[PDB]
């Protein structure tokens, strides 16, 4: 269950789910690189890791940019080591297209190192439900369908190398779309969730921590729903 | 006499032990996956009741628990029988306490309808029986173990897929039903797992099998058991209605 | 030899006295089948026979209880003796406000009955080396969570049952498919307050309830020779309203 | 009842196999059919096929990868035949090329779909029917590609249906299994045999069996079917 001796990269680590993931992997003993798109977000990450006794760094990374990805990886490899645990946490058509093209960019870049080690964990984090109505449902379901299929396919491609590829599909998690809702809306929402509560960011992080472990070595191509029983597609 | 209840026998605090003596019931614990689950829940600090259909199986479980330092028992239980389920649960409650982790791994094997029907009816019988105690505790974990791929050809594929589809829908529906009580209900769907059957395959046939699996190897029973352990934990509290495939990337439907 | 035509075929449609089942019986009739529609009561069987007559469809209304081995055997014997072997079988005979604990008994009963009838009519199809089995799913039965739990469980059960049976019987050129309705224009829909009807229509992309005839047209197509390579499929007929 | 009289249909990749069969089936039902190919010679062959089957319409050159080709083709059709309100999108493998294949194909579906949606939105009626890939390519890479494309098509179809449904436009997909085409007909015998053994019906499907499903989906009887992917695979499900 422990990750001592491993380097983990967590994209979008400055708040909410990404931050929780960074802290959890740190708690399990990994060296953690968390990333944000701004210098201010990188500084927040570095302060957070320091405050929690986690070794690593806060770096600026734009996953939409081949240049930013190549430059950031080379920097990590020179100063911390090769990341063997990569957690991807950084209208419906353009959103899905952009997001899967980013996942593909980052995954390809980190796979060289994983192939050298003959070991790896790629864990892709889905989007939380972003909005209540029909457009929200369309977007949530399309993004999740894309993520599920992308994950299954990359897992096939890299499996002979003892690299697993999985996803975590969060439902309604306690974050700002939810934290800003009128009470009538929050109540209606909670009524669709069998557990009758929103998820905590730490509850997504614990699942990620398990997927990253040696105990999950035979889990690949999977999408683990973390949604308190609320299934939408 | 045949004796049907066998105890383990029972100041080192292992870091892994987080389930703080919660009682776990693992059906079909005498070998393979079920045995691995029973051991993993013991490593995690549960009191483990493992079951088999015979007194000899129940004794073998108790010896396994003993040899591994796990507190608990090997008991006879037939999940196909209302009488056996009722009587056995009452016995557990009187002697060891209310099972709040229940792992359904017992299950029987043109066959497809009667197999799936029998199996889902058993899952429902046992699950409904343990729910009072979980409801009273306002906490529970029900974990359902799917069937491994049992045979290579078309009848095998039909069975495997029909069982898996039944288990996935069942799990989701029972999760919906019992969620307001902070009971989770999840499934684990194994792929090809290294057992006595698969070790004895001719090399040409093992090779063809491994070719269908991205990881290029059979799964270990312990690799199923670790997933079960996680799902039993407080960290999986928001995971419910889920079926977790543990198959090395080999997805058959 | 014509696309879509069911001339020369005998179709059994269970639960044919109203709504979706009646629409199916009339659609298969329009396509040229001899149609045996069934109900659980003599009254329902008479209504079917009158409906068929009124529409110029040859066939009969019979009393059938799919829960009973004796009823199933008797009904098949009657049909074989007087009309011939049914080679198209359409299953539409599913069994305090609805709660989320009802899904198990309902699904268990409905799949058991479906298996019973399907196994019985397979002998005749196996002999003919041709068949169509078409299973109709249950519409959404209530608004809210219990409604969704129950609808989803039934649909999941029917999808898996359909796919498995198709696999079992495919080598005999018998196809087995399902049609999974969404919200169809029926009484639970009528009883809703207008604000509730509006909210319901807002979960459906097409913005309307489906008609029984829209289910029936899918069934007619599946029954046809043109659908001979479609097997093990569940066709959703739900106006874009997907819930599982 | 099944009639498409008065409707214009555009069928991409109509010069052979499944696309050709679709063109002919929509024509049998009474549609005016515009079938496309990537070359002038393919477009002329389409036109001769239509004539030989008594179907009104035309062959045209279309490159679904090109915004310019798509815009120019639609402007041509609108000027000479009318607005297509039925559109059928029909136009070794490597272990790490599945992403670029799916990405390209979906980007092309989206490009053509968005272009024909204007006319359908104006009419408040339409049918978009997307045809998936045929099973057959060799090895694990073939399986990876097939499965990824299928998952992409299913989700794409469901999402676009949600987006356009309020306009009485339906959007559905057909997912073929192992179909008798020019591309499967001469696969190595061991591969054909292995695939046949995975198919309950025990035979390859015919292109016409795909076309009949498309014909049904284009009909008014399918007006409540949207966002669906209909598998047409003889019971052989590959995921
Ligand atoms: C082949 C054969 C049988 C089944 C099946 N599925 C069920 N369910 C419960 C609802 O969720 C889906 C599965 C249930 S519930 C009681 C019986 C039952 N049977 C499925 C495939
Ligand atoms: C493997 C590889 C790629 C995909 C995939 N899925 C997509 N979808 C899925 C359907 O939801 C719309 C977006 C989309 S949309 C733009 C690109 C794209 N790619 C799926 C499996």
């Amino acid at each position: 269950m422990s990750l001592q001796g491993k380097v983990a990269l967590v994209t979008g680590a400055s708040r909410g789910i990404g931050q929780a993931i960074a802290l959890e992997l740190g708690r399990l003993g990994a060296v953690v690189i968390g990333t944000a798109t701004s210098a201010s977000g990188a500084e927040k990450i570095a302060e957070t890791l320091k405050a929690n006794g986690v070794e690593g760094a806060g770096l600026v990374l734009d996953v939409s940019s081949d240049e930013s990805v190549a430059a950031t990886l080379e920097h990590i490899q020179q100063h911390l080591g090769q990341p063997l645990i990569v957690v991807n946490n950084a209208e419906w058509f353009d959103v899905v297209n952009t997001n899967l093209n980013s996942l593909y960019r980052l995954s390809k870049a980190v796979l060289r190192g994983m192939t050298k080690a003959r070991w790896g964990r790629i864990i892709n984090i889905g989007s939380v439900v972003g909005a209540m109505g029909n457009a929200g449902q369309t977007n949530y379901a399309a993004a999740k369908a894309g993520l599920e299929g992308f994950t299954r396919a990359l897992a096939r491609e890299v499996g002979s190398r003892a690299i697993t590829v999985n996803a975590v599909a969060p439902g309604f998690i306690d974050t700002d779309m939810t934290r800003e809702l009128p009470e009538a809306q929050r109540e209606a929402l909670l009524g669709q969730i069998p557990l009758g509560r929103l998820g905590q960011a730490e509850e997504i992080a614990k699942v990620v921590g398990f997927l990253a472990s040696d105990g999950a070595a035979y889990v690949t191509g999977a999408t683990v729903p973390v949604n308190g029983g609320m299934y939408m597609s």
